[PDB]
């Protein structure tokens, strides 16, 4: 029948949550292509998106020219002002995400996945929000030629599309600052693959001895950061699932064409 009815036919109900650790008790009708990718950013609104830990989108995240933009002040991990990491508030388990990203000269951001909203108790019994990165693996987003982090870590494991500070992207086929790069993150039954610019650049396996050993060699080791170790070692929590999101690392960055295929 109508264009409206055909559109409703080529759409799927996608649950989302509205605030810290809330149930996903509302749904968006989102477009799906023939390959099964759900477009999760519509080019115009933040529907389904919110700050990690928040009930709203921080004002440092804007929409511009069909992109999600983070507007940075230059303070790295500080997350000053009305910032913070952004999530699409729908937990995925087995999925393939594709999106494009572009950084400013010298810029740094990241794509998080399998994220959990985590709090801990302070000395007075009050809940405190823990960083997204103590639960969520990080796909690096970087100007590999100008941000000095590119030269740090080991074997270029802090360059774009790396599992940040843990496993390097090989080949390192990033395009330079100001150009669009294509990211792929696939999680399927614990196998994780990163892609960049239509090439697979690393592979790893969650919930294995090898994964534990990698974490024990990281800043999230059991000795250095017990809570992070516990969360990452059983990445995704009891149900092995979580949110996709993007990082406030204080620098201008743009994201577009954000789509996710649910794998079974
Ligand atoms: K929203
Ligand atoms: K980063």
């Amino acid at each position: 029948g109508s264009a409206q009815e055909e559109q409703s036919a080529n759409e799927v109900a996608v649950s989302y949550s509205k605030s810290l650790k809330a149930a996903e008790m509302d749904s968006l009708q989102l477009p799906v292509d023939a390959d099964g990718y759900i477009t999760i950013f519509d080019g115009k609104t933040f529907n389904g998106w919110r700050g990690y830990g928040k009930d709203r989108v921080p004002s440092k995240w804007t929409i511009e020219d069909g992109c999600i933009k983070f507007n940075g002040s230059g303070g790295g991990e500080a997350q000053d002002g009305d910032g913070g990491d952004l999530i699409f508030a729908h937990k995925f388990k087995n999925f393939e995400l594709e999106m494009e990203w572009k950084v400013s000269k010298g810029g740094n951001s990241g794509i998080f996945y399998l994220a959990q909203e985590v709090t801990s108790k302070d000395k007075d019994g009050n809940d405190v929000l823990e960083p997204i990165y103590i639960s969520a693996p990080e796909y690096q987003v970087l100007d590999n030629d100008n941000h000095p982090d590119a030269k740090l870590g080991k074997d270029n494991n802090r360059q774009s599309a790396s599992l940040y500070d843990m496993i390097p992207a090989v080949p390192q086929n990033a395009k330079p600052f100001g150009e669009w790069n294509k990211a792929k993150i696939m999680v399927y039954k614990g196998t994780v693959v990163h892609g960049q610019n239509d090439e697979n650049v690393l592979e790893y396996h969650l919930w294995t001895k090898q994964w534990t050993d990698l974490l024990q060699a990281s800043k999230f080791s059991q000795d250095k950061w017990p809570l992070a170790f516990e969360l990452l070692n059983n990445c995704g929590g009891e149900n092995h699932e979580g949110f996709i999101g993007m990082q406030d690392h204080g620098d201008d960055v743009w994201f577009r064409n954000i789509r996710v295929k649910v794998l079974d």
